[PDB]
């Protein structure tokens, strides 16, 4: 499990180790030596999702390693209060990039190892902060000269914390 502290409120992950391990086992190695830590919720559109932990406040690019393959195939879906990994361009470059399902988006959902097909791997869920998930996403938008499609409000995590 993971917590998260953001300056928005406390929000609570249950992870899927049984489903994803190799890419639990890389977000939870990340969350143990801080590198969640003071990051940001860099993305929100208008009918869909927001994603998270890719920046730090100056819009300065972290030192994101180890890519992981798309455990997809696993067979979860991807619908309100849920978590799946973002790619850095290829399908299998997911580093240290997450997001959390607002709405309900099967266009992310594994058919059968069809690339036109398949989108990426719910390696968790929300357990907890939904409202805090809510105020995220409904706070207030405007794009900004380095990231667009961002809010205009500050979202941050400003501390992490693995739970068992």
């Amino acid at each position: 499990m993971v917590t998260f502290h953001t300056n928005h409120g406390d929000i609570v992950i249950k992870t899927f180790d049984d489903k994803a391990p190799e890419t639990v086992k890389n977000f939870l190695d990340y969350c143990r030596e801080g590198f969640y830590n003071n990051t940001i919720f860099h993305r929100v559109i208008n009918g869909f999702m927001i994603q998270g932990g890719g920046f730090e406040p100056g819009m300065k690019q972290k030192a994101t390693k180890e890519p992981i393959k798309n455990e997809a195939n696993n067979g979860l879906k991807n619908t309100r209060g849920t978590l799946a990994m973002a790619r850095t361009q290829a399908p299998h470059s997911a580093t240290a990039q997450f997001f959390i399902n607002v709405v309900d988006n099967d266009f992310l959902n594994f058919s059968g190892e069809s690339l036109q097909g398949w989108g990426y791997c719910v390696f968790a869920e929300v357990v907890d902060g939904m409202d805090v998930v809510d105020k995220i996403k409904g706070v207030a938008t405007g794009r900004s000269g380095m990231h667009q499609d961002v809010p205009k409000e500050d979202v941050i995590i400003e501390s992490v914390t693995v739970s068992e």
